[PDB]
């Protein structure tokens, strides 16, 4: 009944910062190299008193080695710190079961993973093989199905103990696998990796994969951040139920914040915590990280994440009290854009393409996700109902959306599905429903939604719940001021179609409860790496598994009660992440958006672009590094590799010349 056509082309973006386009090996390689070094004091301090091995002990025999010709400034030097701000707080450091540490970075730097993907927004060629990380070596059999993988050898966790296979077998069996644990993100369910796949050790820095698929090369995508972060098995292994008399809350809970030197494989460890104050990360002594001149990363000797809110992180890094942020709240543009106007300001602001998305997403689950009352479940019947999708998109007023964040040429209308700023984007398999009232009211008085009350609000029919007025819940992030003001702006245009919207505004943790839980009618969430990027977790795309939807999840262990466009969806998303012919696979994604969009998998809000803030001490920060793509501009700029030359080092250290102490213990340790 709508008259639907492909979204209107937005303004032109100047988007400053070009990105120096490289090949994929260009990065790093992994090499033994003749002579190593660390910071002076290290040396003279700790391994020349016997209280830390010497450096060529504690790496690796061929380590991780970041080449000179991908470094924008080049080799770098020791010193300084590099101070974050976060909205977040954290719950303790069982990334694997599923706590937060408080997001902005924290996790990203803390859980190392098999691959990494963040820094190819610097290669355009297709498609692209992830950089390997742990994993340092892959190969697949001629058939197709299985790929072997070899693991860095002889590196270290930060507490002294050989990382192995043990550890990536533990994550997959005992967090994966496992259907009483979920890792953080509300991913790395066993079917994100391929219906029926397996892992097996081979050796101690040999695993094995089978698929069922032949070259699902894509699940290498998979194996990076979020979904496969392996956790220190050693620690975590007796805490686990499996090998405890522990609960899954009890393994969860089981390293509250207080828990000092968490082993982590990553550039630094947590060393101190106060309580709705700041987080101190100190270098791990056990980095298997190198720069080409032998030197063990990090540069930066600590890392700070100020707890505080998601907006002063923008407010800090203009004034320069914070050295990072991620502007991508509209409503802080214009006033960050002020300050980083002056010469004289202490950072840098670059926007980048259009990838921050919000979408309205809808709970398709008609067969018990979330348990509904018969509230919630005729809720879910309405969301099924293509002609009450279609009525909800059309009563938008996009253009009304954008221009309440904020004015200018950064928002672009946004349907949903791929966002607009992605390579595998097409405007003509968008489906555009444009702003229809009328039409939207029309629709709903079809499916038999009329006012019997005169209260404006539309009533189901006499056999549903009563003929009571339509009753929708709203989740929202309660920590963005974006996400709610598109969730109050959301209430107001509903309102005039004549459908009563109640916002349930939560905390992130208790957010991700409520909707992985499958408590939801209705949400507002920006948009994952997916829409952003499609190549990094494609599994995010569509119901392909039981859970890899955010959406339409089935409840533990029900299957999915799929309609049959999802069904296509699923079949096309199969397809893509098997194929390895460009044409095809560009032709996938036309296929995948036409369908997501005429059928309203989800309804998209408004999207625009977001800007990278950095203090200007820091070198190595690459050129047009975007906010998000493949991940979060923390992981894209590689902090491990980022310096600050000594004449421009701040003197910001609060642990100056001290090392990670042992896991469980005081904090970090001194030489005196
Ligand atoms: O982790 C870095 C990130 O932190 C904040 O975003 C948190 C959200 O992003 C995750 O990908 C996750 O899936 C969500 O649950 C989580 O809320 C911040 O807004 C970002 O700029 C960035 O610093
Ligand atoms: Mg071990
Ligand atoms: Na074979
Ligand atoms: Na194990
Ligand atoms: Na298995
Ligand atoms: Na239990
Ligand atoms: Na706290
Ligand atoms: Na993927």
């Amino acid at each position: 009944a709508f008259e639907t056509t492909t979204p209107p082309e937005p303004p032109q973006f100047p988007a400053e910062g070009k990105i120096n386009y490289v090949a994929r090996d260009t990065i790093l390689e992994f090499k033994a190299l003749p002579s190593y070094s660390e910071p002076d004091w290290i040396t003279e301090k700790f391994e020349k008193a016997g209280k830390l091995p010497p450096l060529k002990e504690r790496l690796p025999e061929e380590p991780l080695v970041y080449k000179t010709g991908n470094m924008p400034d080049g080799v770098g030097v020791y010193g300084d710190t590099m101070r974050h701000v976060v909205g977040g707080r954290p719950e303790g450091w069982n990334y694997i079961a599923g706590q937060s540490q408080g997001w902005g970075g924290i996790d990203i730097a803390l859980s190392e993973c098999l691959t990494r993907t963040a820094p190819l927004f610097q290669v355009d060629a297709k498609d692209t093989e992830p950089l390997p990380n742990l994993a340092k070596s892959w190969e697949w059999s001629e058939d197709g199905h299985t790929l072997t993988m070899h693991l860095v050898k002889g590196a270290k966790w930060s507490d002294g103990e050989a990382f192995n296979a043990d550890d990536v077998m533990f994550y997959w069996e005992d967090a994966v696998v496992d259907p009483n644990v979920s890792p953080l993100g509300g991913g790395a369910s066993p079917e994100a990796f391929g219906e029926g796949t397996t892992l097996k050790k081979i050796d101690d820095y040999t695993v094995e994969w089978t698929f069922k698929a032949a070259f699902p090369k894509q699940y290498l995508y998979t194996m990076a951040y979020p979904s496969f972060c392996p956790g220190p098995s050693h620690i975590l292994k007796p805490q686990h139920p499996k090998y405890s008399k522990n609960t899954y809350n009890q393994f969860k809970n089981a390293f509250p914040p207080e828990y000092m030197n968490m082993p982590v494989m990553g550039a630094w460890v947590p060393v101190s915590y106060r309580p709705d104050d700041l987080i101190v990360l100190r270098r791990n002594p056990y980095y298997w990280k190198v720069d080409e001149k032998g030197q063990q990363l990090p540069y930066l000797n600590e890392v700070h994440y100020k707890l505080s809110t998601w907006a002063d992180r923008d407010v800090q890094a203009v004034a320069g009290s914070g050295d990072f942020s991620n502007l991508e709240q509209p409503e802080n543009f214009v006033a960050s854009l002020k300050r980083a106007a002056d010469p004289n300001a202490p950072a840098r602001l670059a926007f980048g393409p259009r990838l921050i998305g919000y979408n309205l997403q809808m709970n398709f689950s008609a067969n018990g996700w979330g348990n509904p009352d018969e509230r919630g479940q005729a809720i879910r019947e309405l969301n099924r109902n293509e002609v009450f999708r279609q009525a909800v998109t059309s009563a938008l007023d996009r253009k009304a959306i954008g221009d309440s964040l904020v004015k200018g040429p950064f928002t672009a209308i946004y349907p949903g599905g791929i966002s607009s700023g992605t390579s595998f984007y097409d405007r003509a398999s968008t489906v555009y429903y444009p702003f229809n009232l009328e039409g939207a009211k029309a629709a709903l008085a079809s499916i038999g939604l009329k006012d019997t009350d005169g209260d404006g609000f539309l009533n189901f029919p006499k056999e549903t719940l009563g003929g009571r007025n339509v009753e929708i819940t709203l989740l929202v992030n309660n920590g963005y001021a974006t996400d709610k003001s598109l969730a109050e702006g959301l209430v107001g245009q509903m309102a005039k179609l004549g459908l009563r919207v109640v916002i349930h505004s939560l905390d992130s943790n208790q957010r991700d409860a409520a909707h992985y839980g499958g408590q939801f009618d209705w949400l507002v969430r920006r948009n994952s790496t997916e829409l952003s990027s499609v190549v990094q977790n494609t599994e995010q795309l569509a119901p392909v598994g039981p859970r890899t939807s955010w959406n339409h999840r089935s409840p533990e262990g029900k299957e999915l009660d799929l309609m049959p466009f999802e069904k296509e969806m699923a079949d096309i998303v199969r397809k893509f992440i098997s194929s390895q012919d460009n044409a095809e696979r560009a032709d996938l994604m036309k296929q995948y958006q036409k369908v997501y969009t005429q059928n309203l998998y989800t309804i998209g809000l408004t999207e625009y672009p977001g800007a990278l803030i950095v203090n200007k001490r820091f070198s190595n920060v690459p050129q047009g590094t975007p906010i998000f793509m493949f991940n979060w501009a923390e992981d894209a700029i590689i902090r491990e590799r980022l310096w600050v030359a000594a004449d421009k080092q701040g003197k910001y250290e609060l642990f100056p010349q001290q090392l990670p102490g042992k896991p469980g213990e005081g904090g970090p340790i001194n030489h005196h």
